[PDB]
């Protein structure tokens, strides 16, 4: 018997957790014994993209980080198998916990996803939707990076992956090189970073998202234009406003991940270095 390998007769579907475009995370029970005293996983399977599920599995089974969900295994068309983490996304979580997550404890979830963040990119990934709803919360005190369903490979001696299909592109954390040449390098990930930043300063505030306020900025009329309108303010230097109440010293670690360039980008064990003297 493999550990990894779970039978789909014994996988018991109790709630849906999220959904995107073309996939879903459901909780379920995996069951042997047939009276519901199994352990509780999540399960990532692709709606009714097979060869895409496949390659993010092999990933996530060769990732091993406190700040990374836990590969749990498989079940054979193939569903991820991982650990529950029961308060769900950051996305999710931070609206209905404002009482109990104060600014230290905000600024100890940014250095936890900068520490997991750091590992994927010392194993040569690209990420590709670094934001708030995938990042998960295992307790008040932490927080895993918790879907890798854009990650890619990035090549030695190369700075980025060359990314053929742009539809399911999160544009609003998108970096500049990102928006006009599709071009991702680990560079990329630190400005995804700083707009996820942002959004748990606000505590995922969907009024005041990066989508909101990226369109005051820029107009919502513009339609097919929006993206390009997004580049020129981009090129203009405008960037997201300060989150209300967020100290300006927080507001400059975040402004530093929006360099235009992907070089005046700092990484992310430098990003470490700049939260952890704040906390000190
Ligand atoms: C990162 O969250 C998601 C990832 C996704 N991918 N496709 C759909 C999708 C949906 C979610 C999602 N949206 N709202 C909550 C969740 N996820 C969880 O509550 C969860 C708990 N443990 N757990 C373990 C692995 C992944 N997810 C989980």
């Amino acid at each position: 018997v493999d550990p990894t390998h779970f039978e789909k007769r014994f996988l018991k579907r109790i709630r849906d957790l999220g959904e995107g475009h073309f996939g879903k995370v459901e909780l379920c029970r995996y069951d042997p014994e047939g009276d519901n005293t199994g352990e509780q996983v999540a399960v990532k399977s692709l709606k009714p993209h097979i060869a895409d599920l496949k390659k993010e599995i092999e990933i996530l089974r060769n990732l091993y980080h406190e700040n990374i969900v836990k590969y749990k295994g498989i079940c054979t068309g193939i569903k991820l198998i991982m650990e529950f983490l029961p308060s769900g996304s950051l996305k999710e979580y931070l609206p209905k916990n404002k009482n109990k997550i104060n600014l230290k404890q905000q600024l100890k979830y940014a250095v936890q996803i900068c520490k997991g963040m750091d590992y994927l990119g010392s194993r040569q990934y690209v990420h590709r939707d670094l934001a708030a709803r995938n990042v998960l919360v295992e307790s008040e005190h932490q927080v895993k990076i918790g879907d890798f369903g854009l990650t890619k490979a990035i090549e030695t001696d190369k700075e980025y992956y060359t990314v053929k299909d742009d539809r399911d592109s999160p544009v609003f954390w998108y970096a500049p090189e990102c928006l006009m040449q599709s071009k991702f390098y680990i560079a990329s990930d630190v400005w995804s970073f700083g707009v996820t930043l942002h959004e748990l300063l606000t505590y995922c505030d969907s009024d005041s998202s990066p989508m909101a306020l990226f369109l005051k900025m820029i107009g919502p009329t513009h339609g097919q234009m929006t993206v390009t309108r997004l580049v020129n303010t981009l090129k203009e230097g405008k960037r997201l406003p300060c989150p209300p109440n967020c100290p300006d010293e927080v507001y400059q670690l975040m402004r530093k991940c929006w360099e235009f360039q992907p070089s005046n980008r700092t990484s992310f064990q430098n990003l470490i270095e700049g939260f952890e003297a704040l906390l000190k």
